[PDB]
């Protein structure tokens, strides 16, 4: 039921964003990130900045998710999730929405920062909408 697809992507997002202070210190973030992971998932919540975008992008590398072009591995973001608890059904979903997402964010300034931002707003609404998001903070 819903409450256990959402221990899922409350698995995935407190395992995803637990290097945050790390990624803080290396890259110089401002402390508005750490707001912006508390509140991810909090409905209606707007994210502060293109920094958020920069953190996210860390957390990806760091847990290398990412290909030489700072875009998502489809392979290794899949085997991520299912060592996360999700099935290989729920995983290629996630892959797939973040995919979409990727796709209907047009990257016109070379920012990827911001275009991670707006990627990252485009999934947590999908993830709203199938009520996958969960009640607790990263
Ligand atoms: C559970 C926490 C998930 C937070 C949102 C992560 C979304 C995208 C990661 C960034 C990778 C896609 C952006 C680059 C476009 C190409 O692929």
């Amino acid at each position: 039921g819903s409450m256990a697809s959402q221990d899922v992507i409350k698995n995935l997002s407190m395992n995803f964003a637990k290097p945050l202070e790390d990624c803080k210190k290396e890259m110089d973030l401002p402390d508005s990130v750490t707001t912006d992971f508390y509140n991810f998932w909090k409905e209606g919540y707007e994210f502060t900045n293109r920094q958020t975008g920069c953190a996210i992008l860390c957390l990806s590398s760091k847990l290398e998710l990412l290909d030489q072009e700072l875009k998502l591995h489809h392979g290794k973001a899949q085997e991520f999730a299912k060592k996360h608890g999700a099935d290989d059904a729920m995983a290629k979903q996630l892959v797939d929405l973040i995919h979409g997402c990727a796709q209907s964010t047009p990257d016109v300034a070379d920012d990827p920062c911001m275009k991670t931002l707006n990627v990252a707003k485009c999934f947590k609404a999908k993830i709203h909408e199938l009520n996958w998001a969960p009640s607790m903070e990263l």
